[PDB]
């Protein structure tokens, strides 16, 4: 008989449901442990799947080191696996495809397959408001894109280069970390004055004078709660009753408040211009099917545009100081160009002369070479995807990851990839078919190795916005001041646990004016 084997099951579970607290703690620890090992292993004989990184603890997955050491992580899986691998992270699923191939397979995914609201609105939504970005369907996002892309032209690039010119002179002026009216030499953390400075110089061209006026009180404040909101922990905790997420929701209604406050004055007043974004986006933010953006999504969308641009361009202008810093032969050249091309500074910089500098235009190519500010990109699957030229699916409900940054970084696509060199793009300081997802005619390719702005429906649109800013700056900077590290210190590894992939703090530099008498005129 065998009933009477069904009865010590019955009897083997009511045993089991006495068991002292000490040791039903450790099966309940136990348990689950060897049931994931047991489910690996299982795993790996499934042929239609990439191979999965092996982990011990469940949920959590290869999270510490990919959150630490992301490149480092990917190099050795792929020496292991290739190409195509999976692994686990914080409760995820995570499918890796390095390399063009995989810049193809998920930047160029069908729209049907893979969605990216699907994977970054729990991140993005609580910093930037409700109905944009990732908060809406794709078709609205495509839109959205097509009326920032209205405000950043070629005419309104000529009118924002004097105005940012305009503030970092003001910065060089005022800023605490300068004053080069009083002081011909100084120290600087790099990732104290570029984050200043990007919002200072977007604010003033994006935003307007008004906004702007605004970053000199104790608003600047909430520009910083709601800067700390915008953190990976969104991802598994993006709302937890703690005074982080209250000062972060908060800034959201002030700063959105705000635009709101100028946006409803400025077609009250009929002051509605071609000054700035928000000029734009006031005249023309209309959907397709007639629906019109509210003011409150128009704040939204600035925010979220504003906010993204930030750390991107702040990480981005950090490097480039990093790297020149022990770099004197850079400075030098991009300073003969600077004379060149501005007749020894007896021409005012304009955005035509800006497309005159390929030198500086390749530094910013190459810094964002070896310091991709994203170091990987997601979505997540929503049909079982296909690996062509293997027999993998990707199953829905895992995501997609890729990251041009690594590729980046491979000698076989840039020879000597971790050696800073601005001449590898000689005659290609540009920051064949093309197709349109609604917010411009983009490359229909995606298989370039180098993709700082990724590539397809979700392709960056800030890109000229971001090169005008970073040429600007950098070329006041270097027509200014000469710069250099402290004795022993070199150029800092990358900080990954963040939004963006900045530099490690402190990141300091010293500066000394290249014209110690030079005065910068202004009140103050
Ligand atoms: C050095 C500066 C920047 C870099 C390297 C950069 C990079 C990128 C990348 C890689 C993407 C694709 C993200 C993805 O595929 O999920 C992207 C998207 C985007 N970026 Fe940028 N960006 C920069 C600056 C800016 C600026 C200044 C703006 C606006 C003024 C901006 C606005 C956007 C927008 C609206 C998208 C579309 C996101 C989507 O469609 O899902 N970015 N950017
Ligand atoms: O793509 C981002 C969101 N993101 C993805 N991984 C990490 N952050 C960043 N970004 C890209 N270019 C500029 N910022 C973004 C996209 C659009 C946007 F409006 C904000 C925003 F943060």
């Amino acid at each position: 008989i065998v009933g009477e084997a069904l009865e010590y099951v019955n009897i083997g579970l009511s045993h089991f449901l006495a068991l002292p607290l000490a040791q039903r703690i450790s099966l309940i620890i136990i348990i689950p442990f060897i049931y994931n090992i047991v489910w690996q292993l299982l795993y790996s004989l499934r042929k239609d799947r990439p191979p999965l990184v092996f982990y011990w603890i469940p949920w959590v997955g290869s999270a510490v080191v990919y959150e630490m050491k992301p490149y480092e992580f990917f190099e050795e899986c792929q020496k292991k696996y290739g190409d195509i691998f999976s692994f686990v992270l914080l409760g995820r699923v995570m499918t890796v495809y390095l390399g063009p191939k995989g810049h193809e397979f998920v930047f160029n995914a069908k729209l049907a397959d893979v969605s990216a609201e699907a994977a970054y609105a729990h991140l993005t939504t609580p910093v930037f408001g409700k109905g944009v970005i990732y908060d809406c369907p794709n078709s609205r996002l495509m839109e959205q894109k097509k009326f920032v892309k209205g405000a950043l032209t070629k005419e309104a690039f000529k009118s924002y280069v004097p105005l940012i010119a305009e503030e970092v002179y003001k910065y060089f002026r005022d800023s605490k970390n300068f004053r080069l009216n009083e002081r011909t030499t100084g120290t600087i953390d790099v990732m104290v004055t570029q984050p200043e400075m990007t919002i200072f110089t977007a604010s003033r061209s994006l935003l307007g004078k008004e906004m702007r006026a605004k970053l000199d009180t104790d608003f600047a404040y909430l520009y910083s709660d709601l800067d700390k909101g915008f953190t990976p922990i969104n991802f598994v905790f993006p709302n937890l009753p703690l005074e982080h997420y209250r000062k972060r929701d908060h800034a959201q209604k002030a700063i959105s408040g705000t635009y709101m406050s100028l946006i409803k004055e400025r077609r009250k007043n009929n002051d509605i211009q071609d000054r700035d974004l928000i000029d734009s986006l006031m005249k023309n933010s209309t959907y397709k099917d007639g629906v019109k953006m509210t003011d409150q999504e128009i704040a939204n969308l600035l925010i979220g545009v504003l906010m993204g641009g930030q750390h991107t361009s702040a990480a981005t202008s950090a490097w480039i100081l990093l790297h020149l810093a022990e770099r004197p032969d850079v400075q030098q050249e991009l300073y003969e160009e600077q004379m060149r091309v501005l007749d020894g500074g007896k021409k005012e910089l304009t955005y035509d002369l800006l497309q005159e500098m390929p030198l500086l235009n390749q530094t910013i190519k190459e810094t964002l070479r070896m310091h991709h500010p994203l170091h990987s990109l997601f979505r997540k699957v929503m049909k079982d995807m296909h690996v062509p030229n293997t027999s993998y699916v990707i199953p829905a409900g895992y995501h997609v990851l890729v990251s041009p940054g690594y590729t980046h970084l491979r000698d076989e696509y840039f020879p000597n990839a971790h050696q800073f060199n601005i001449h590898r793009w000689n005659n290609d300081s540009a920051s064949g078919e093309e197709v349109d997802y609604g917010f411009g005619a983009i490359s229909k390719g995606v298989s370039s190795p180098y993709l700082p702005f990724g590539g397809g429906r979700h392709r960056c649109i800030g890109e000229h916005f971001a090169y005008c800013q970073l040429g600007v700056l950098m070329s006041i900077f270097i027509r200014t001041l000469k710069w250099h590290y402290p004795e022993g210190k070199t150029v800092p590894p990358p900080d990954f646990t963040s939004m963006v992939t900045l530099p490690t703090g402190p990141a300091k530099i010293i500066w000394e004016k290249r014209n110690p008498e030079q005065k910068i005129g202004g009140r103050h």
